[PDB]
């Protein structure tokens, strides 16, 4: 009973439940027609039938680097880059649609921005299985799936050669828009602003942003330890910070994102970006002696946002895609498109970025391995080695494979367990529903999913139906592409959430991406040539190896 | 000293002050080039030179109704309507640009949404005149300009034949997005949501919205006086309401916008829309017996927003434009355009909608005139005459001319005085700067402005330079078009602020304007055929004369 439990409306048509026993699919401009939105318009049809396999497109982006050096040297770089942007971005709705409270559009869902859109509604709470129709009557014990399948047995490094500089960049970056409320529950972001507002550096709330500001030359407060510039102490900026009970204000560093006390990893980066902010303030001060503090501050936040979003497209995403296409951040590729410039980070996007397999077994800085119980919460390590050293270290140690399964180190394995349970509170739909939704074809067996027989078989025994595989488990347990860090679904589902958040940033709008926004060519060129090496090395007394890539191929 | 005081950058290029003594104009994609953004690209040029006079275009929209009956019967209705939408909407920046605190783009200006964008920055606080360069060293005494020029001498009715149903619709409507904070100051809207969020019916803050809700069938609370449905008392919904000290809870009606106790006018309408909400709830309940309260509520807010925004385009704006073009609200005209769906109501747009000249000398309901001291705060009048009667009355009494000057009745003349003083705190730029900005040509004399010699001459004596006429005074004192309620500037500056707020509503987005949003065809057709007569008459026991127009031409 309840027709919408059968997920009847295909090609993202919407199932509105009508009088009691019946329902209706709204196929408004889905490209399909008829009662379950399934008969293709001739165009719709032709497009889909000619669309090449995802797994195949991947290989073309990792086919002969010669041809791609040539394509990268022509304007086709720009064409394909525009096209990646448009095509991938169209899959994410704008304005936002639903949230935990509403599986319909409402104005509230549209304005209460403490919320996280979901792109697919809840499994209706009146369905037979907790997953709709198919599946076991009661889901697998989370604790169990994680120990049995997610847990690191033997460390598998990522084949693409990702290092911890990347692992930690990703952590830092992600934690400016993923900040689940806790005190309100799942759904609910405390990181309102919903994207690359650099609130991990400056604060999710103004009051804290003023607490971290110097209010001189547009600068941010800091402290000076040994030779260098390190974040101020909670002594000099009250701000808050989560630190294990019994750690003292003085020894705590005040940062922006309250969690970053947790590891050096997080702290390292927040130091680089504070140093970078100061630097930019001074160039801007030099340029405009009139400016005054507030304008220097705000213009600096804009440059650094421009920097962050360039480094992410041209270096971070270029590292984990592994495409030979040279990606580029040129906002102007979208000025001819019908693109909306706004973003709402989705709860599903939060599940998908739960990629803790990157974290290794121990942390080798210098020639000494550190345990997690030495690394996590170590307050001195940063100050002791200094930004230069740690960058080099993290740049050399490899990060783990994400996809494939059996790779979450036990110290953090509990997190993946909480993720699966949140999928459950969240009532996230099946995996495959999301597969369909992101333009992919559903798995017919776990054997197709995994790509082996042993796990697949037990997984089958547990879930009961491939059509009942939970979203996060399936994401992590799917077969990796060739010799890649994850497989098909991570890229096809993750990529649109990521490119809309990046290019849907107001800065990229024709209205804002003008040189004056940044304070004239000076500022504007700083965002236009930002580079990870430049970020680290211009703020360090000596340049280490800095890369998202593990060296030389060693 | 301070180059930007001379307003150097033409065609809305932006004057960034550089090292001390010098500055630079950023002409990024203005269509013009060179140091003050003045040399036209050949396209830019050709367009502008071929653009017909505004005053002329107006006459074409009030040229032979025969030709316009034919154009209205073809698809050209839709073409011109699309074109009005695109063309007018392009003049308003999206995302928002500045605010009182920032005359540069900043992320804060972009996210602290208690703010009101201004489309042109402040007169820099270091300029010689308070208006930049030109003008008297100290501005005209507000008190004086208003008594001398704004004040109603003899009532001039509006020639277009606008009535008080319109006067009060406009008041009600406007007060859902103009809610200056007071406790924070000028700048600062308490009506966050910035547009047609129907927060005048439902509340600017959720907590109050829950206080006004019944939480049964999606309905809103109410009370039953004599035969009809009237808003609940502050007794039954705490909510707040501004009522003159000493009025008791029971006699106060609880509404949504706290000010609406002030007049029957405001209350009358809030009664119609509460009755309309309930009605819609029931149709929706009838359609979907499954639905439950929250979804009925939210789907009703969406229908009523759709209604409000139709009635405004096809009836309200059609009444005060007086064009023979039949305007239409069809969101689909913009699905091919590059339109951004977001709005931020501007402080200037608040000044311009300060059009208090509509209010008459006394209020004749029935055959008895009421004084302002009988009308304002009269708690019984609504209940005493009932919605039916008052609609008829207000539908017959004519509203005053807006433009032209000398028409603000003394009882409310003080308001216009506060407006001019807020223009001053706000440091709003000259009038003409805004003229240029909205694609018009500046006045060379007050004589050109006004269109007579006596006021113009004294005005000149007071302001010192035509290029120093304050924005609101100039708006109200400019010569009315032919036999129209206001003149050129009110339409050319007001119209874009208005059409972006209307069509930049999320509901109009391709993502939302689907039948399901509204709950299937039923709901969707209610927004698609909404009419003022339907609004009033389907919620009243007997249909009066209902119009924005004064009858028959009498
Ligand atoms: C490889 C880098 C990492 C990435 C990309 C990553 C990503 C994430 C993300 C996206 C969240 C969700 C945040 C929210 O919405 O509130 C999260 C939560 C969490 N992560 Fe990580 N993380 C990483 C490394 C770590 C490490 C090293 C630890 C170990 C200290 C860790 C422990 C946790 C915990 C405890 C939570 C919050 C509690 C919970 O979800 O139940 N993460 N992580
Ligand atoms: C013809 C209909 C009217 C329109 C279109 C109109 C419009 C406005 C607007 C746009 C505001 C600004 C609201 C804000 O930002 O806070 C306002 C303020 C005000 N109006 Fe009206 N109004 C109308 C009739 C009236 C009447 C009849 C009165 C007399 C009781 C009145 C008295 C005021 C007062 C006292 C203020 C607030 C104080 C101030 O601005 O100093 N208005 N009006």
């Amino acid at each position: 009973v309840n027709p919408c439990c059968y997920y009847p409306c295909q090609h993202q048509g919407i199932c509105v439940r009508f009088g009691l026993d019946r329902y209706q699919c709204d196929c408004t401009r889905t490209g399909y027609s008829g009662p379950n939105c399934t008969i293709p318009e001739i165009w719709t049809w032709l497009r889909t039938t000619l669309r090449p396999s995802p797994s195949f497109i991947h290989f073309l982006l990792t086919h002969g680097r010669w041809l791609w050096d040539f394509v990268n040297a022509t304007f086709i770089r720009d064409t394909l880059m525009r096209l990646v942007l448009t095509v991938r971005s169209n899959l994410i709705p704008s304005p936002p649609t639903y949230n935990i409270a509403h599986d319909y559009i409402s104005w509230e869902s549209f304005s209460n921005v403490s919320y996280y859109t979901r792109i697919l509604p809840s499994v209706p709470r009146d369905c037979p299985t907790p997953m709709g129709t198919k599946g076991k009557k009661q889901l697998p014990d989370a604790e169990f799936l994680s120990r049995r399948f997610l847990l690191r047995r033997k460390f598998i490094p990522d084949p693409q050669g990702t290092n911890l500089m990347f692992a930690f960049f990703a952590q830092h970056f992600t934690h400016q828009f993923f900040k689940t409320s806790g005190k309100m529950g799942p759904g609910f972001t405390k990181a309102l602003g919903h994207g690359v507002d650099l609130g991990h550096i400056y604060g999710d709330n103004l009051e804290r942003q003023y607490q971290l500001r110097l209010f001189k030359d547009g600068k941010l407060k800091y402290q000076m330890l040994n030779g260098e510039v390190y974040p101020p102490s909670v002594e000099e900026a009250p701000v808050l910070m989560h630190y294990p009970r019994g750690i003292p204000p003085q020894s705590q560093m005040a940062v922006g994102q309250e969690v970053f006390g947790l590891l050096p990893g997080l702290m390292l980066y927040a130091t680089i970006w504070l140093r970078e902010h100061q630097r930019v303030c001074d160039l801007l001060k030099a340029e405009h002696p009139t400016w005054g503090d507030e304008q220097l501050f705000q213009t600096a936040k804009l440059i650094l946002i421009g920097e962050t979003i360039k480094i992410v497209i041209e270096e971070y995403v270029q590292q984990l895609s592994g495409y030979f296409l040279q990606l580029k951040f040129d906002p102007e590729l979208l000025f001819g498109a019908q693109f909306q410039y706004r973003n709402r980070i989705a709860m599903e996007f939060n599940q998908l970025y739960h990629w803790h397999p990157l974290m290794p077994d121990s942390f080798r800085v210098g020639p000494q391995d550190y345990s997690y119980e030495q690394f996590l919460f170590n307050t001195s390590m940063l100050v002791d080695y200094g930004v230069e050293a740690l960058v080099d270290a993290f740049s050399r140690q490899p990060a783990g494979r994400i996809g494939g399964g059996r790779n979450i180190d036990h110290h953090i394995l509990h997190v993946a367990v909480d993720v699966i349970k949140e999928s459950r509170v969240l009532r996230l739909q099946p995996f495959n529903e999301y597969r369909k939704r992101f333009g992919m074809k559903p798995y017919t067996s776990f054997q197709e999913l995994t790509g082996e027989k042993e796990m697949a078989a037990e997984l089958e025994e547990l879930y009961g139906d491939i059509d009942a595989l939970e979203f996060y488990p399936g994401l992590l347990l799917e077969k990796c592409h060739p010799n890649s860090i994850f497989g098909e679904s991570m890229i096809e589902m993750g990529a649109p959430f990521s490119l809309k958040g990046l290019l849907g940033n107001p800065i990229c709008s024709p209205e804002y991406w003008k040189a004056s926004t940044f304070g004239g060519e000076v500022g504007f060129n700083l965002v236009k040539t930002a580079t990870l090496k430049k970020l680290v090395c211009l703020n360090t007394k000596t340049c280490p190896y800095v890369s998202f890539h593990v060296p030389d191929p060693r």
